[PDB]
């Protein structure tokens, strides 16, 4: 019992190598596995970080920002090689873990701007609420869709402006929608003096509405008088049309009334006000 | 004890293998199933990941969402196999396992956004506060509903337009309903002059909303001064129709009051307004 | 010692049989008990499964929805049931039910939108705020309660319509009531024309509230000048009632109001305005 | 060696019962604790159960809730007994209790709208920023408390409305208060035509506020000319009263201004206008 | 052996007390631990509770809310020892441990709602962003700050009200303040008509801020011509004075802006508005 | 057994010495380990902190700040020394590593503010939805970008102001741009009086929107009657232009229709108003 | 044996002190430990209090808040003495640390309010987006800025007050700045009458705006017609100019235009308005 004899008193039939080989090869088998682990994530990190740096170099990127994530990712895998060989080792990496985790925790609390996005993104793609060409309202902006993304919608405005939207915004609004119905409803409204006949009135608007080719027939055709209002009685005119014809009819149908009571005799109101006199 | 005599020191009755034939079998193990997770979780991982391509391939989807998502679940199932297998070997596997906890629950924020539109869809349809054809209003948009998804409800205004909407917006406001209630009320207010007789304008309006038929008479039937005003006093008026009839309902009477009024002499007035001349 | 001649090297008194049944018979029970664990949860997951599927095919369901909600059950408790016949044959599985947490977690800040709801209706239904009858006002919408639920709670408004609120909306605002207190108090506004005699005003109006029935008279009763204003003085007319004499005491004492003043001389003004006149 | 022979090979000396009857017992031991804590969990499950049930029969209750939730108790006791005696048995219960977890911090997440309302009760209870009949202003609604309790707050608005407002929004604004200070100030406006002398308006106004008795002289009394304005010059007036005496104080001081100002010459104005004529 | 002789089978050698007294005697202390832990636990709590309820009797409460607390903080102690003592017993006390935690967040994220008021208390404590006297002005509300506390703090608004305002909630805003800058600036804005001679009126305004006194003169004195108007140009003027001062410097100014003015001739002017005349 | 003789009772074959060794060697190596532990993290905080006070001394940093920061680490590294040291010895660290746990949970919800504007940074560096020379418009501020940095974007507005703004505000928005598409579209509102022909109107605009060379012919040109008014009708007028050119056009169709117009008799109107004149 | 004659049966061989003296140690060590561990704490909780009393009674504090603080350090320590000792003796302290560490996670969501200010603060320091006497605008308040600090930011307003504002608020917004840029732009508009001659006003802006001196000549100098109006066309006028000169160029500019207009005859428009006369 050579080692029983360098260092430790034998105190009687204290043959601590005899009962302590097995301890002492956990302490061996420790130390061993610790330089393995620090070796293997050293050369896994140096292969890794100029393997993405590489396949991230072909794609579209910036240089820094590439350096930054490779040398991010290679710190990484540096930083779970020293825990798992500290934690091998025999210390206790229960604290530096957990403010690991509370890290980590902070950055997918960051990450969650974006990742809603993504998400919101696949969900527009497995759904399709629009495709490409499909002229769409999203949340107050309408406009001619252009190409649907991972992370954004691009849209081209009516006023040839480019807005792009991120999908995580528009997932949680009401997404209208103007080229699935293919027949929509204009809706005029003709506010005209108090002493106008109202047969008359209805009749010039029911001749014009009559008159119009591109105005739907199989369905309503209302001319009612809708309110009494403070200078006018107002007149609502609704007529069903394609989803193309649409603004032309309105304009088409708009002359055609401005000419119509204009020839007839109806007059639009200015305005009115009624004052009362009296000198000082 | 021929592993004794090859490499370890002997330093007196150090029978190591007798004493530790235990632990080193227990090495073996350890590697072996290493061996087995890593090549069960491989061949499961490509089994799995086909399988989920073609079950995916024959429902409406994009190539390359289908791609992503496979590679998605091939690499989560390996990245599993993987850190089992360094725990069985006697890697401490806490960091990694702590980072992969967090990234989940950044996941989890980050549907949190469709997860919710998911229940509030299950919970309308085992509560039904509206069927298909029902004619709602959702939080401001008024329409008749078209079907109700698992996602979104879409309805279509009353204008021609398909308003896609999701669920999670809607269960949290209040559902109104126009088709629930068969008998509904209507509301007229007309402001007349200051010195027209009270007397004859109710005796009039109760003649116009008695001659009527739509109009329920079990009910109550109002006609009362309800507001001096800037320049007119204001005339409530309620009756009761049909949740059909409202709206014919509402014009009739609204051109059965502009005809009778004129008949009789009562003036709607215009904004009035009284001035103090001096000339200065 | 058959085991130790079969496979394993002797290496000189290495009787592993002996001193290793002990683990041999770890590792049988670990199998047997990953088998018995599985044949189990198989065999409970079926009976859970058709029971639930038949316990809600009798109130009303969806048949999709029901079918959908049997196999999420069943997968889930055969997923614990995988889980724990790998945590019991070996394998770390801390990493799959950290992300099993996370998804668990994701689930519920999911379904807080209505657990909330849940909770607000318990509350709602033990302090009784109101009952079915009472008319109250919740968060802007006023109308007669129909009925309390679990999660909703149903109310027609005065013109008809049938308004369903969730529960946790209602409780975080202020609940108004009507029917609660007896005795409530109008509050009319007079603006007169600025010549007009205060006393003779405040005399008219004693006169009203005095002759009137509904009008309680052992509590305050105002007739006092309120305002100067831009065309009018204003007084305001404080008088109390029970609450279902309300509204037509309004009516009734402001018809006579339009009587009274009519008849003595007292003039409503129309909006006032004094011009400087220049000719250039 | 009985159970030696019975089923399990020699193997030469592998007196397996021997050295295994610790592990034995420790099954048996596992097994008869899984019964004796099932059994001791079904009739403490039973017992509290009864007892809760009994216990909130007696205050005010509904029958359907009370079932919901002695049902829901009995079944929490019992699914907490299951799960401890699956983990005394042998099956790892991590999964279950992770789930188990994220359901109850659901749960909490849940509550959390209404244990702040119960917090914020307890601190205004303890803190006493009003009493029972102080006049409060709560967020933008005034009248007198009339009742603290746990979860709500009632108050009777100056028309005899009863709100109903929780705990946790009050805590969270500004507690306005006008019983806790004796003396308060009022401040009239008093705008006046261009030409009236400054002089006399600020003499008129000081004899004004030195008649009166309730108008604290000890104090600030100001009449200055404050804004030079668009038809008319105004003036402001402070004066302190005692709470009581406020409103009364200024309804008189009010009709005094109204009658000195018509008795000396000075002049309200009308909303005054320049035109400038010009025939077209 | 007796205990070998009782009730287990021998199966030869089966000496189980010899090579069981350990796990006998764990047994032991578990159970008298167990004991140990109830009896200390209960003995604690009521020390404890009656010891709190004593403390809190002498400072300012509520009867009912003491009883509430300290019957709370015994059974608090009461499920702690229990938790503890079947621990020690075997039981798995994971998932009720796991649920009491669920709990603890759940009163945690209640109580963030005032534990933030706290916070923010301690934080204007230490930096004195104002004193008790200062003037100041909190999110939209200006007064005389009374006293600062722990929660709250109480400011005498300028009309006598008493404002009791969180911490929380002025930590997080603009903490505008009046008293800690000695001199301030007013701003007169002076429309005159669009004849006037802007030659005459920077005299006019030069001479009356040159005659004052307490306008302090080693600043600047602006007189300018500052917007073409609507009906008038105006002219701003900026005069700085002591924060004592303000407010009486700007009355006398004015006064004297409105004497010197109609003294000269320059006249403020009424809205004016150009007239077409057209007879129909 | 020396030892044995010391202190400890014989109790007859008590060699505690022989069989407890083991056990002593862990204590020696625990107190050794602990030893190295404190005396490795105290040289190693030393060395990284000045080496971080170091090569923060080059970059731009505050004096004060860099000693916070570098003592701040220091601290960082000797408690997770002390902590480590503490479970290596023997005493149960998990309640001090739970409230550093809570702590880091804290700062990683306090950084949430900022790490966020980090990654927004990243994403549009990598998806460039603008460049440096872009004229963008970023949630309702519109002007030339000058940079893109990690945390902000600068850019000039067009009246010479420079905006810092925060990257995680600009991505969850509308990122609305300018130079993007090279073709927009103007839109004029030419109001004309109720009697003017329509035809001439039109006849006028083509012509001048024919003369005009930058503006695009090969897409729509449109000039349609779009409104009838309450003192005017309106004509939208839609013509296409290089995004250069656009302003310049605007102005100089808009003089040129100034020209026309009132060349050839159309009248722009003033508000109209008809009045009812009756003396009293 | 001695301990095995005084209490425990012999039940033959049953030599329990040869075979417990690990266990019985192992007790005696842990209750030592204890005792160990309770003093420590508590001494150095008396060293600690003391010592952050002293540190803290230089610095500017309160009494009772130091009180305060010290007593809270001093219990926090003996808390974590207590745990660990009650961990070290054998009481599971699951519970007590698990509702410890929801007590640490609210005090974190408490203090997330100012932890947010505090590293706004840093990043402001290290990033100077404005320096000390730099004039900036943020978030709707613009002043020049006084000091930076590590929790606010104090400017003064242009009218003497003095606002804190916290940093946290401010990296959240538009950081405005107005001496980064050295030249800045001004911008007036003058609306004129309808008849004025287009080709004059032009003529006059040019010679105005060219004799001005401080206006930078090598940038745009834009004088067009910019809309046609109500009652007047107006146009826009930009100049650039240095940051010191701006306001004064403005003023000068303006009281030249005023001047040379009236000079020249050009015509500031009153608000115009067309009335159509007919008696009744
Ligand atoms: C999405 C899911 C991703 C998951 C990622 C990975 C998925 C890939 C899965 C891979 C699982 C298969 C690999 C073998 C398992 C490791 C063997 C082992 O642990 O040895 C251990 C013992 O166990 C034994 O010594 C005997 C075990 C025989 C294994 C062959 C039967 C597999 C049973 C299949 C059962 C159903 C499997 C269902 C599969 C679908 C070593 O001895 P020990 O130290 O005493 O062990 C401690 C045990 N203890 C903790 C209880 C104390
Ligand atoms: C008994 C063998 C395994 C012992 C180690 C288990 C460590 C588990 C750590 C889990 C950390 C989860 C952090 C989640 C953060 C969001
Ligand atoms: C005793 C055998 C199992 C010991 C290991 C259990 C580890 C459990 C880890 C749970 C981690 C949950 C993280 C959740 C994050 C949202």
């Amino acid at each position: 019992m050579e080692d029983l004899n360098v260092v430790d008193s034998i105190n009687g039939a204290g043959s601590w190598l005899v009962a302590n080989q097995a301890l002492l090869l956990s302490y061996a088998v420790n130390i061993v596995a610790a330089l393995a682990i620090i070796i293997v994530g050293l050369i896994i990190a140096r292969m890794i970080s100029n393997a993405v740096n590489r396949l991230m170099i072909s794609r579209k990127i910036d240089a820094t920002v590439a350096d930054f994530l490779s040398a991010l990712v290679r710190y990484g895998i540096i930083a779970f090689t020293l825990i798992a060989a500290l934690g091998r080792v025999g210390v206790q990496t229960a604290s530096v873990i957990a403010v690991l985790g509370a890290a980590g925790l902070a950055v997918g609390l960051a990450l969650q701007g974006s990742l809603s996005n993504l998400a919101a993104g696949v969900l527009l793609v497995m759904f399709r609420p629009f495709r490409a060409g499909e002229y769409v309202d999203l949340g107050g902006v309408a406009g001619t869709v252009l190409s649907v993304q991972i992370f954004s919608t691009t849209m081209r405005t009516a006023d040839g402006k480019i807005i792009v939207i991120p999908n995580g915004k528009i997932i949680a609004g009401n997404i209208i929608n103007f080229s699935r119905e293919p027949v929509r409803r204009n809706e005029f409204i003709i506010g005209v003096a108090y002493d106008s006949d109202i047969d008359q009135v209805k009749q010039i608007l029911t001749n014009i509405i009559q008159s119009e080719d591109r105005i739907l027939k199989d369905r309503e055709m209302t001319v009612r008088l809708n309110e009494l209002g403070a200078s006018s009685i107002n007149f609502v005119v609704r007529v069903w049309s394609n989803s193309g014809d649409l603004q032309n009819v309105y304009w088409d149908v708009l002359e055609r009334i401005k000419r119509e009571f204009d020839a007839a005799g109806i007059s639009f109101p200015y305005p009115q006000m009624d004052v009362n006199f009296k000198r000082v």
